[PDB]
């Protein structure tokens, strides 16, 4: 099936210990001298699992693997929290977040939303009872039905990284990939053709946001251009032997009249829907997805709201910071928005 | 302009650690070698590893140097007369490494199949065979080029410059920035499947900071569009005004940042007894994925 490392409680321990080492010298996130740090400190990671990593990355292959076992300490942890607002930064799971931190350096570069989480790079996945009817990460109640991370977005992340902190119940991330073979040749040619429209996340609407001043117009003159324009994208690039896809069935307008786009939609749709894997990130698991190869979603579950509540870190990846420029504020942010 | 002078304690442990990976690795052919490169480019010392990175993420500087790296001139042997048939890697594989390892702390070497046998390290030499004054952004038209190069000299005699220039934005107006970031402009091919097409920009990114991508010799302006051949004049002016004379001496390796500067060559009177300029040069793309319509395989990191 889908590679996936397991540490030895050697590899374990190592990784600990220098998670460990980097939460004490750092202070926070917001040091700049960590965000440079970064690479240089993912290549004092147990070798095999940078090599491991490297040749997920370089192979563009599978939509996901997972690194199982690592050790992270619960009574240091401590309780799932009732809200990410209002938390102390960093809290004591720093090392964790850190974690997560360096081998996003090994894929590329961390970054996130501005309007997700005040602009945390690690950002917190746990069951928040004000937000229990809504279909998110800090949900329970409802499917979280699967989906490309932000498919309509031309600087979409392209890898994420999703680390248990824990997941007393076991309940799974879905995970999905692309069986081409399950496609005819016609269906495919249509699929890498523009014919389909996605559209954005209400998050990503610009009129979300301070209508004035100059700066924040430039900033959100693409997507309102894609707004304004609704250009068709395709669903499927990057080779014809083995295609990329973007898919967010929820986003999605096949437009009407396109007899071939809805007959080739319905095709991709079911291949994908049947194959959908149910992936456990346990505690101690590190979940990595190729946001270009795999869709994701999570199952409903009951939250208890007592603090044992399932708990995940997640950071966005992107290989390519500048190309994001134009929807950032400062060269130096990380955040788009 | 930030460079970075390595002390002679650093320059050996880069000698030291070039030296040491090429009796390791074969060829570039050599897949471990290839996935092995940022990690051993973490060997490197620390403050020039802490400096490229400064660099790559202030993205605010076209070029930057590090200076003193110990290139062991007799090792290297003379400057050979042409790259077609001459076999590789030759005893410069230390060097050439070097900058594969500089490579991976910007992002991803790459190069394409039909610039010298799409060998990932350029050679750049007098050939009498192949016997200027213009500036250009390295593969202005295509939405694959480099987003870095890496030009390590590893002999330069009679100081020839390299030329680089940025945009002075404070010369420009507001308006001819705002027509410079619209679709208004062609840009052609060169002797370089998924084909021909659309007017792209000239600036693009941030409007107070904006990158560019300027090739002056094969950029056409429609004869109709006055405002753009307006502003167009204007852009040129100031960059070709701005340019700047940079020597690459021996044991030096200047880095240039594909979306920020052009870059050209001043000629020179040759010899072509052995004994002339021979820089090395490494293309740098930040997302290798991207171009994957344009690659043979997955693996191939060869565009074409
Ligand atoms: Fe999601
Ligand atoms: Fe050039």
């Amino acid at each position: 099936s889908t590679p996936s490392y397991s540490l030895t409680p050697a590899e374990a321990s190592a990784v600990a210990e220098l998670t460990l080492e980097l939460a004490a010298a750092y202070g926070s996130f917001g040091d700049p001298v960590l965000l440079r740090d970064l690479p240089r400190l993912a290549a004092r990671l147990p070798e095999g699992v940078q090599d491991f990593l490297r040749e997920f990355k370089l192979a563009d292959r599978h939509g996901h693997t997972v690194i199982r076992g690592h050790d992270f300490d619960q009574r240091r942890i401590g309780p799932t929290p009732d809200h990410w607002r209002g938390r102390v930064r960093p809290g004591p799971e720093f090392p964790e977040e850190l974690l997560l931190m360096l081998y996003s350096a090994l894929l590329g570069e961390p970054f996130g939303w501005a309007t997700q989480q005040d602009g945390h790079l690690v950002h917190d996945i746990f069951p928040i009872r004000s937000h229990e009817n809504d279909q998110l990460g800090m949900g329970s109640k409802q499917l979280l039905t699967w989906h490309t991370e932000a498919a309509f977005h031309p600087y979409r992340s392209d890898y994420l990284i999703l680390g248990a902190l824990r997941n007393p119940d076991h309940v799974p991330t879905t995970v999905g990939e692309l069986d081409l073979s399950s496609l005819s040749a016609e269906d495919i040619d249509v699929l890498f053709e523009p014919r389909y429209h996605i559209a954005p996340d209400e998050s990503h609407l610009p009129k979300n946001n301070t209508i004035a001043t100059e700066e924040e117009a430039a900033r959100f003159a693409t997507i309102q251009r894609m707004i304004d324009e609704r250009p068709l994208g395709p669903l499927l690039y990057g080779s014809r032997l083995d295609p990329y896809m973007r898919l967010d069935p929820y986003f999605t307008s096949v437009p009407q009249d396109d007899t071939d786009a809805r007959r080739a939609y319905d095709a991709l749709f079911k291949v994908v829907d049947s194959g959908m894997r149910e992936v456990v990130a346990d505690q101690g698991d590190v979940l990595f997805i190729d946001n270009h190869r795999a869709v994701h979603g999570r199952l409903p579950f009951q939250a208890r709201y007592d603090g044992t509540d399932r708990w995940l870190k997640r950071v966005c990846v992107t290989s390519d910071l500048r190309r994001s420029r134009e929807m950032r504020a400062t060269s130096a942010t990380r955040l788009l928005g």
